[PDB]
DNA sequence: ATTATGACGCT
DNA sequence: AGCGTCAT
């Protein structure tokens, strides 16, 4: 009753760039704009592997993870941009720099948590309180929400998508009690006004379009963001959760798309997030552990407490390359040369990071995969990172991995290596 | 031969 | 510390 917390204390937004790498390439090359196009890494094997797809190309069935040759079968006029190659490997610098452009704009409005190269959470609670004081009980005009959808509306008592959007928005705004400065629905609405402004700023100052979700916590904001992509934002209220979750496959919620989500489905004999409400917190904890159980009990009611962390910069800086099938590294000279290539890219990125961000990494993590292992990493070993020198980093990585070499011969490497990975971690202020 | 990352939980 | 999971 009156003591049952409803998880309506915060206003949280999730901003995700639409087809990011594609937009970066379309800004640089206007010939790619408003066209079916995709971004690929490498080229020789099946035309390269697609990692980003414009919405025009998605209409033909083009997806991430698809080989470009296969994509061309679905979309013969598909245009392709290739990721830059440096020191024999894909180099993603252009997209990391474009990311910084966007994240610095977002940081003007509120503290953000960088969740990936193209998305960030925003805690708008305080900004919303400020705007509400400025409004002075003035109603919110639909003109202030020109790209906002209200999930679950319209309802009750009409052909085109924009007319649907506007009808739902008008139903929402008509039911708003702008008198109450602590109404959660009002707070969400003001949050959506601020996010319209943030997205306008991003597009004006970078040329990039994005989508966004506005809700009371990170998981609902993330889910909302995907409901109306591209170039739109969606508000998911606390009240919309029962209907939304009643037909929501468990796998659609962040964290449940893998083995745990499959176990929830299999053990409980359910399919949708809303079915979880029928179990007690102790029941869920008994199946999925104390932490997962409490999280599921709250999440199926729309409640989640994970804070937006004040963290605009990545916590690690890493360099990885796969060596599939017959390109695996089977000599010591090979392994040394590629450790050096990775280490040289890492040195360049670390030196730039130190100059920009006033910090130094102190730990080097070396991960490898050996032929036959189906795991991402076969082995992971750390050593100290005391100088930004690629030859030293690569020599140290070799020293910590050289005992994996089964070959009695000194020149050969067996079993051959199918992946190398260097990761700088444990940053300190400098 | 699905690649290149990044975050975070467990023990 | 080293390994596993999840995202994409
Ligand atoms: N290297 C690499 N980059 C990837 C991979 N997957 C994604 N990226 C890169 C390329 C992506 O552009 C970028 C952002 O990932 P999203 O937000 O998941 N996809 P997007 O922004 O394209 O479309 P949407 O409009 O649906 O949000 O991350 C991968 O497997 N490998
Ligand atoms: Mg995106
Ligand atoms: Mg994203």
């Amino acid at each position: 009753g009156p003591h049952m917390a409803t998880g309506q204390d915060r206003v949280v937004a999730l901003v995700d760039m639409d087809c990011f790498f594609v937009q970066v390439e379309q800004r640089q090359n206007p010939h790619l704009r408003n066209k079916p196009c995709a971004v690929v890494q490498y080229k020789s094997w099946k035309g390269g592997g697609i990692i980003a797809v414009s919405y025009e190309a998605r209409a033909f069935g083009v997806t991430r993870s698809m080989w470009a040759d296969d994509a061309k079968k679905l979309c013969p006029d598909l245009l392709l941009a290739q990721v830059r190659e440096s020191r024999g490997k894909a180099n993603l610098t252009k997209y990391r720099e474009a990311s910084v452009e966007v994240m610095e704009i977002m940081s003007r409005f509120a503290v953000i948590e960088r969740a990936s190269i193209d998305e960030a959470y925003v805690d708008l609670t305080s900004a919303v309180q400020e705007r509400l004081q400025k409004l002075q009980g003035q109603p919110i005009s639909a003109d202030l929400l020109p790209s906002t959808y209200i999930e679950g509306l319209p309802q009750g008592p009409t052909v085109q998508k924009e007319g649907m959007r506007k009808q739902g928005l008008f139903q929402w705004l008509d039911s708003l009690q702008i008198d109450n400065l602590t109404s959660p629905d009002l707070q969400l609405t003001v949050g959506a006004v601020i996010v319209e402004e943030m997205r306008a700023a991003i597009e004006r100052e970078t040329g990039f379009q994005c989508s966004a979700g506005i809700s009371h916590n990170k998981v609902l904001a993330k889910l909302a963001c995907g409901l109306n992509k591209p170039n739109r934002q969606t508000l998911v209220s606390h009240g919309s959760v029962p209907q939304l979750f009643s037909q929501m496959p468990i796998r659609k919620i962040r964290s449940l798309g893998g083995k745990l989500g499959a176990s929830v489905i299999e053990i409980l004999g359910i399919e949708y997030m809303g079915e979880l409400t029928q179990f007690t917190e102790s029941q869920l904890q008994s199946h999925f552990g104390e932490k997962n159980g409490s999280w599921l009990y709250a999440m199926c009611r729309g409640i989640e407490h994970d804070p937006v962390k004040p963290r605009q910069l990545p916590k690690t800086i890493g360099c990885s390359k796969n060596f599939p099938g017959k390109t695996a590294l089977a000599t010591r000279e090979q392994v040394q040369w590629w450790l050096l290539q990775l280490a040289q890219e890492l040195e360049e990125r670390l030196t730039k990071d130190r100059n920009d961000n006033d910090r130094v990494a102190t730990q080097l993590v070396v991960s490898i995969r050996v032929q036959g292992d189906k795991r991402l990493s076969s082995l992971r070993r750390c050593c100290a990172l005391t100088r930004y020198d690629a030859h030293k980093m690569s020599h140290d990585a070799f020293t910590v991995i050289k005992n994996c070499n089964t070959s009695g011969i000194q020149t050969e490497w067996s079993p051959p290596l199918t992946m190398l990975f260097l990761c700088a971690t444990k940053f300190s202020a400098s």
